[PDB]
């Protein structure tokens, strides 16, 4: 009853310092004006959220025994209105590019088809989160991609992950000298895994992480009615890695079921982690694209994993989010518990670059003199894997002289990690940037402006066969009483994993002009 | 019986061939001809020690009893001639510097008053530490700064650590290239931890670590009349690290009281490593200053913990020390033990340098678009942890130009690892070294001759607000059925471990000239 | 029953590839003509291994009864037709030279009767291991040195080693940079660490390093008549480190017998693995030679081991290479795993050759101005591992001239890490295959053709004394229950491991020109 008079008048004393700087010079003050006046309207829509929790149960009642009556009628309605609004919004995605965008939405169906028929139960889909998670990330990505307010808005947040990009050119060129430029991955690079690994400890400690998945999750919850752990570990792979989400949850998980056990899962191969995030931008990614790719992921991720592997028997748990909590004593305690978190993080990705890059140089050179056996070197690791996935390369969108450079990406990401498909687009983001020719002799050299857009989202997760050893024994760490259901899920966790992120990536290829 | 006598005359082999060498060229043997004499003399004053200790008690006694008897009126005497002997020791004082050196001195009140009005037990204070503990480091500090061959001792043991610093450039050029000169932090001073905690560790297997701690922690007990743990893991502090220290006496940890407790944690906090304490030489930090405040900070460690938290129920455990003890084979293992423990400390160090220097330049930048809000950017981080150390700055006796410089090293260490403040202070070494301006425009550049002695022992401590979160689990790892009064003390530790730092910084500044 | 449709018809699809390129072009489709023949051959040889399991007792039957009778006959002739073979084979090493090639044979009786002299079983010693497990290795040396097609195969064998060699610098160059050059050893050969610690564990989990161990060790176990844990131990070593051999058998090994032990922990230092065996290829050393060494030490270690501590009491244990078996899920998997447990193998590598290499510049600059006592610098630590290992170095058969400087090398190898020995040794590779004078002064700068063979052989093992450290926790961490046992015989585990490796490298000594 003492403390919030210091800490509150202080907070007061930031509002009098919030509208000080808003009189004089308000066009350098927008965004304090923004966050701060969010600031105070999230802490009244969660201070009203458990205080008027008797009205959100009054008020919703009158309308919903009304709803249930009229879903009779609503049920021929809300169903067919979509489809004609679909139809409808057919006829102006053909003006944009009728070439491959349509192949993108007859990829997305087709994509569908893919884990629905090789799905274990397809009498047993319950089709509400698997319709409308790609209803979700449909409608956040008409709004991120499509319409310019959310394009400025995306833009701009990442382009404000590209300034802490610079932020630990302060800690590398210290740690690592003046020289850091030289040796430009494992000094430059990997710091920036650390920083990152140690600004999201800071953002989970002071609630900022656990309050996003909170309202993310809970949004994402109740449109799709999956289980109550599930919207939350699918909304937090949105931003911790696939060994720190079911993490969240790990009182929680002897209780949950296979199919809610696969989707944490398929989840966490779905998406990227927040540490590996500017990672992946100073590379030369598009860190809008890629932003956008990981917050669209998590409902691909219940519109995959519901469809691949569904849930029958019982969602046994509820409220775990606010059960989920911390952990550290202060701040400067999570900015090294982060930091030191990022110990084996940044040493398990530097090994792994080099184990695999090397395992492209030997299949390289292995199927290059197996290949010399037929007359034909040339024939490479990197070729195979563009006419093995030549398939879900042109399924999602992508012209024909790109189809085949893209799906070496798939093949790097599916067999090798996603760093190796990364960095092998960033070596064709950045030559395009600069004027080039595109075939030199006959080498493709570079993709385009848009299937680089595609082949962002195409990567956009950990669903490489590698991190089903890891996600295996980072489940059995947590419940080892569940051994058996977690390794028989892991092999169907990937392919729904993979098609979450294509399912992402044929959308961009329906908006990409 | 056997093997005495291979080992002993190949021993008193040695003491042939120290005695051949004394004979011709003596002035080239001195360093052999002063170890060795004292080699037999130390190992005679503790064969003596446990042979003669009947006639311990026995000649100890006839005196003390007439001690007990003389106490009324030794207590009106010896009580009352070291206040003759400091206020006419501050006349002499004042020829050196009027100016500042009176402020240490009128510092080093207030820092005992700033932890007695702030300790929770005023009126339980047993004042014979605390006097004797600023007693012990006046007296150890007056022999070392200010007489002549003390400072050629600690010029000489500085100087020959420095030496140290090269023998790891067989090493480091070796796992590094020949262009380890490059990347310097990296790849020359994280090799200086490397073989700092390569020869802490033999020097700990061949007891000669453990002996010190016996002799400089006896010293400190007796003359204290601390419990014997506690002056076992404040003088082992001088030399171990924070996390090393009550692994020292883990067997006993669950036993002590919860003062016993504060005073180990807190002397981790007051003290470095010998671990990193040759990083901080690389940087360009005086070396005999160095270890100087490594060795002062034992006692000051005393007096800050035993008056800020001191101890009410009972010294439940005595003769620790004998019974601390290893582990390792031979020496080689620990040579390796030590390397291999020096694993997770280079890359704990390397990730918070990146993840806090990183968070400098976030704190520089943020604060200057919240500083821009108000027409004033040059609001950096820096600027305000000057003006909130100011205080504290300044009452250690720095200069008022460099009262605001050297406050800029506090709010490093404070919120930030100490290894930020020391190179950011060793920037400003270098700076002086060479012929530089003071003011370019505003800037003061460097600091001086002086308060870089003074902010050299104002950082020897591994007192940040980060390690609180490294000690806590440190000490719960071992005693974890006190971790209630482990986390219960260790913000209690911080400000009696920052103010031991401060106690020998304000030591400097009256010994300045 | 219906996944060997698949698997089966497409590995025959696969010999359908095999003829196709077999017909044209034949002289490129050699290795692919002769590995997948052998493939058909040893998978017919193990089909009708188990299947003819009966007709292997009922036809090796007929012959043993008459050779139990004929061996009243027989010990009298093939234990006097060998001794034979060998003083008519010492008319013809003459002919290669007379000077230094009998020394090595003279050494290697020599070696038998230091470790015969000082086992502590010499009554109980079993001479069937311990004369022909010099008999393997000088069978295995005589027709992979001397005979010219055993030439062919391990130059080619090594050779293609060294392919590998340059299949990182995709890694390394991408994790490292194009500047990977600079920096050597941390950034080009600790990477080949890393990629040889990917390709070992992919080659355990494709069973094919479980399967040369289970050919190699066979043919070990039944002419030598160890106990089949020890046949599988002391091939393992062959492959994988002193850490991970016995990881194969720690299901079995609290019930071994302590000679039982010792000879698994000695052939664990006889060896090198086959993670550093690139790392030690990239210094200089001949990669034929130094691959024909780790094949030369498994017999080496039976010979060593079972004669300087033999075994009296009962091998328990039988078929134990069967019960052996992993793990991981998939290939990729365990290209991980092999990858992410080459992070502390990379590391530990790493800080030692900080801490090792700096405690020579310390005892060579501590020796240095303790013999400037006696106006006598040059006295180093190099020089006195020169006359401590004189009698060794002499022993197997090394020029004069390089007995001095070969004998720096086991100083290096004993006391410090055998990565000490071998850039020290690619030192003096690399010297002298550029044209350059042998005395500049009086150094001797490099050593031969000749030696530099030798010491390619007295290295190749894990013998240091620091690793006794290592192994004694490896062990405790498998068997807890035999810590006295492992303990006890660790210290005979590198005597009898050190003299393995100097059993081979006297076999290049007799085997030279």
């Amino acid at each position: 009853t003492l403390r919030h008079i210091i800490w509150g008048i202080l907070l007061a004393g930031y509002l009098v310092m919030v509208i000080s700087a808003c009189v004089l010079n308000f066009h350098r003050a927008l965004p304090l004006f923004v966050i701060t006046v969010a600031a105070i309207f999230f802490v009244v829509w969660d201070h009203l959220m458990a205080k008027y929790e008797h009205r959100i149960d009054e008020m919703l009642s009158p309308g919903r025994r009304l709803l249930n009556s009229h879903w009779f009628w609503l049920k021929w309605v809300i169903w067919s209105s979509l489809v004609l609004a679909v139809i409808f919004w057919l006829a102006f995605d053909t003006a944009k590019l009728g070439q491959q965008q349509l192949v993108s939405f007859g990829g997305l169906i087709m994509y569908i088809v893919l884990l629905f028929l090789f799905s274990k139960y397809p009498t047993r889909v319950y089709w509400r989160p698997v319709l409308w998670g790609i209803g979700l990330q449909f409608l956040l990505g008409l709004l991120i991609l499509r319409t310019d307010p959310g394009f400025i808005a995306f833009d701009w947040l990442g382009r404000q992950v590209q300034t802490f990009l610079e932020y630990t050119d302060a800690g590398a060129s210290f740690v690592f000298g003046e020289k850091y430029k030289d040796h430009f991955f494992a000094f430059k690079v990997l710091p920036i895994v650390v920083f990152f690994s140690t600004v999201m400890s800071m953002l989970y400690y002071l609630g900022l992480m656990q309050w996003i998945i909170r309202k993310v999750g809970w949004i994402m919850l109740v449109t799709t009615g999956s289980s109550p752990i599930e919207s939350v570990v699918a909304s937090g792979n949105i931003f911790v890695g696939q060994t720190e989400s079911p993490l969240l949850v790990r009182p929680y998980l002897p209780y949950i079921t296979k199919s809610e056990l696969h989707a944490i899962m398929t989840a966490g191969f779905s998406t990227i982690a927040g540490s590996v995030l500017g990672a992946y931008i100073s590379f030369g990614v598009p860190s809008s694209h890629l932003l956008t790719a990981s917050v669209m992921s998590a409902p691909a991720s219940l519109a995959a994993a519901k469809l691949f592997w569904p849930e029958t028997e019982k969602p046994k748990i509820t409220l775990k989010n606010a059960m989920k909590m911390e952990d550290s004593g202060n701040l400067l305690e999570a900015a090294t518990q982060g930091a030191s978190s990022s110990i084996s993080l940044v040493a398990n990705i530097a090994v792994n670059l080099i184990a695999f890059l090397a395992l492209l140089s030997f299949m390289n050179s292995a199927l290059s003199w197996f290949g010399n056996m037929f007359d034909y070197p040339q024939l490479s690791f990197e070729l195979i894997c563009s006419y093995i996935f030549m398939p879900f390369s042109f399924m999602m969108g992508v012209e024909w002289q790109d189809s085949f450079m893209v799906a070496r990406l798939i093949g790097y990401k599916t067999f090798f990690n996603e760093f190796v498909a990364y960095e092998h687009l960033s070596k064709w983001i950045h030559l395009r940037k600069e004027g080039g020719p595109k075939f030199v002799n006959g080498v493709q050299q570079y993709i385009s402006i848009r299937s680089e857009i595609i082949a962002t989202y195409a990567l956009c997760g950990f669903a490489n066969i590698g991190s089903l050893g890891i996600v295996i024994g980072g489940l059995t760490s947590m419940a080892p009483s569940r051994k058996r259901d977690i390794a028989s899920g892991a092999v169907r966790a990937l392919i729904a994993g993979t098609v979450a992120c294509f399912m992402t990536a044929c959308i961009a290829g329906i908006l990409s002009s």
